[PDB]
Parts: structure tokens; C-alpha cells; sequence
């Protein structure tokens, strides 16, 4: 035990990682204060929320969303969030995460799978979990008087796409327009034009 030195100066984000992981609220919630960012990423892109849910901590989980954690923060795979939630037919999880602005649409980075593509048909709660994301995936662009929230900025490419900015409430007009599978036609400001689907969330972000 003699030989090992003490460190000064402890890294409050591997603190954090360890504790969202392990399950330890009380350290996570001290840890958050501690830091700026609690969606600050490791090398892989894994955020505390990542190891919350993957640890199955409900409580850090719900803790890590209503403090501000970034819902769509994507690690290297292109995972996200309600990715890994899905993985585990975490229907709870899931649910949290859309309502606080995860992004149903969002696809992987190898592949390009939607969460309701990674639901496990072979676990408890399959069915309840595919029918919840995919009910969600129906349901965007027709809840809220069609009204989404759009969960980065967006420059168009083409004269008939719209541009917008984080934050903005944007109008869907058609989703189904056989033209395209992963764009809506939508409204902004009076302008219309086409938006892609997975920039967008059915309840807004927290601050």
C-alpha cells in the first residue's frame, strides 16, 4: 500500500463515468456540480447518461436528463442515447429520452439503423419497446399541430430544402411524399422546403 502517491488533481469526469456506471447517485450529483459539462465525452464519445443507462441506474438516469446531459449525444459508433436504451428493450428509458428531445430518427454511423432497429426480439419487453418507438416514429409530424424541434442547425443544399437553427420549432406539412423516405416537406417563417427527418426531436431539449 506505502508505494502507490496520491493525486492532487482527479479528473471529475472519470469520477463521474465510474459513478453513472456503478450506480452511485449521490457521487454523480456532486461530480456535476464540480464540472461545467456533464455531457462531456471520453475518448469512445461515451457521456455519463451512456454508462446511466447501459448500468441501468434509473435514478442517475432521470438525475443526468433534468440537469441538462446531452439525450443525442452520439459515441464513436454512432450510437446514441436512445440507441443503447433500445438495445435493452428499455421502454422507461426510452420514454424519458423522447420526451426530454432524443431524436427517433437518428441513425447509426456503420450501417445506419434507427433505434427501433436494435430492439432485441429475443429479451422481455420487445414488444412493448418496438411498439412505443415505432408508435413514436408514427406519431412525429402529427402530434403538436405537426410541430418539431430541431436539435442542431441546418444550411440547405438544394433551393427546395429549408434552412433552421437549434431551437426552432418547425412546421411538418407531409411526412409520406413517396419522393423521399428521410425528408419532410415543412414550414419556417413563412418559407417552405424540404427538412431531413433525424434533426429533429417531438418534445424540445433541456437547458
Amino acid at each position: 500500500g506505502t508505494k502507490r502517491p496520491f493525486r492532487q488533481n482527479l479528473n471529475p469526469l472519470v469520477l463521474l463515468l465510474d459513478a453513472a456506471l456503478t450506480g452511485e447517485l449521490e457521487v454523480v450529483q456532486q461530480a456535476v456540480k464540480e464540472m461545467n459539462d456533464p455531457s462531456q465525452p471520453n475518448e469512445e464519445g461515451i457521456t455519463a447518461l451512456h454508462n446511466a443507462i447501459c448500468g441501468a441506474n434509473y435514478s442517475i438516469v432521470d438525475f443526468l436528463i433534468t440537469a441538462g446531459a446531452n439525450v443525442n449525444s452520439p459515441d464513436s459508433h454512432g450510437w446514441t442515447p436512445l440507441h443503447c436504451a433500445a438495445s435493452c428493450n428499455d421502454t422507461v428509458i426510452c420514454m424519458a429520452l423522447v420526451q426530454h428531445g432524443a431524436a427517433i430518427f437518428a441513425t447509426t454511423l456503420s450501417d445506419g439503423a434507427t433505434a427501433f432497429e436494435k430492439c432485441d426480439p429475443y429479451r422481455e419487453g420487445y414488444a412493448d419497446c418496438a411498439t412505443y418507438l415505432a408508435d413514436v416514429e408514427q406519431s412525429m409530424g402529427l402530434m403538436n399541430s405537426g410541430a418539431v424541434y430541431a436539435l442542431w442547425d441546418y444550411s440547405a443544399e438544394f433551393g427546395d430544402e429549408l434552412s433552421f437553427r437549434e431551437g426552432e420549432s418547425v412546421t411538418v406539412l407531409r411526412r409520406d411524399g413517396p419522393e423521399e423516405t428521410d425528408w419532410w416537406w415543412a414550414a419556417l417563417h413563412g418559407q417552405e422546403g424540404y427538412v431531413p427527418r433525424n434533426y429533429f426531436g417531438l418534445f424540445p431539449r433541456v437547458k
